[PDB]
């Protein structure tokens, strides 16, 4: 879809090439499942897109 | 030191050659807590070396 | 339903009797998910039936 | 009392006698991390004690 799926809970700040930058509540969109147990997103509020480790974010509300 | 000063909460699989494996429960010696929240550390059940997202960790108690 | 509903992202250790015990990516097939947040589900590994908190499972992605 | 330790991340209703309840956003005072990922805490907010699956709150002060 085309709407947040995520909220990041934990600051996260990159050391590698494909990694997403993280502030605690930024709203994400994730689209694919993980098995690495690292998510693939996309930043709604930086604009940016790249991987973070899964338990940074928590599903949006159900 | 030389004794555990975290446990690991979530499981950690590296995707980068710097990184360190984790499973839960895992007892680790935090070397490193760097301003960017990545830690290095020795896993004291693997005995690997390497860096992991700050909190995927937390110090042990009592 | 006969496949996975749901994944459990978390390890939960039962402490009360109609509690169904979870391990990290086990196969959930969720029956019920309750107005107070807790979730009824069969859990495909064990073969229990039981609840658990909602959050500690994600619906899978189709 | 001592100060915060965790803070809730979801919500969490109980359905048995010895649990306490949560509000996303509750302040924590985490007495006792217990070995089968239950804490035992009091609710900062609510003033009540009880017990509360672990990964439903986060550490604070990193
Ligand atoms: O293994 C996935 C299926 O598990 C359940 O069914 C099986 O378990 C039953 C008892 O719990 C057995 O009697 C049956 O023979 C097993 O195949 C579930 O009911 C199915 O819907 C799942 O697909």
């Amino acid at each position: 879809g085309s709407e947040q799926t995520h909220r990041a809970i934990f600051r996260f700040v990159p050391r590698h090439e494909d990694e997403l930058e993280l502030e605690v509540d930024d709203p994400l969109l994730v689209e694919l499942q993980a098995e690495d147990y690292w998510y693939e997103a996309y930043n709604m509020r930086t604009g940016a897109r790249g991987v973070f480790p899964a338990y940074y974010a928590i599903e949006v509300t159900k």
